[PDB]
């Protein structure tokens, strides 16, 4: 575990991280994808061989001995808020079980499903609070990823107000 573990967010590509295994905002297919689901595919493209798993999972798999963790978010175009949000809080459940697993001391995480998979609506708040629900027992150092100035600014605010 990290000495103090902690949550910070960094404004840049997922792909650069400096922790010590990655989650990938991954399609159900193992497919290259776009967006953050791209970049790591750029970067890690052994980590594809059998990463297809159902929405709601997540499934790890080594580029040599580096873990990407392939967490699947429902897309909001296709199941009621309901079930998405059902579906969005046991990706996240899911996401803290491989870390546990692997004893990594730090994780780099997106922001699950507020993407393309967001079905065109804000949901930083919602995605950012499963986060914590799940990883909020786990001893990693969390480093959120995220591409927007003023969704720093909020996850930030959202980090500090709890400590
Ligand atoms: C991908 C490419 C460039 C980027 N700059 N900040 C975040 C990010 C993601
Ligand atoms: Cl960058
Ligand atoms: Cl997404
Ligand atoms: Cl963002």
């Amino acid at each position: 575990g990290a000495m103090a573990p902690s949550y910070r967010v960094k404004r840049m590509d997922i792909a650069k991280n400096d922790e010590e295994c990655v989650v990938n905002a991954a399609n159900p297919r193992g497919l290259p994808g776009d967006g953050v689901c791209k970049a790591v595919y750029k970067k890690w493209p052994e980590s594809f061989k059998n990463s297809a798993t159902p929405v709601g999972t997540a499934k790890t798999v080594m580029c040599g001995t580096y873990p990407v963790i392939h967490a699947v978010g429902p897309n909001f175009s296709n199941y009621t808020e309901s079930e998405g949000d059902r579906e969005l809080a046991a990706a996240y459940r899911e996401v803290a079980k491989e870390v546990t697993r692997l004893g990594v001391n730090s994780v780099a995480i997106p922001l699950l499903s507020t993407g393309v998979y967001s079905g065109g609506k804000d949901r930083l708040t919602q995605s950012l609070n499963h986060l914590f629900t799940a990883m909020d027992s786990t001893d990693a150092d969390v480093v959120i990823y995220c591409r927007d100035k003023e969704w720093e600014k909020k996850i930030s605010e959202a980090i500090q107000m709890r400590t």
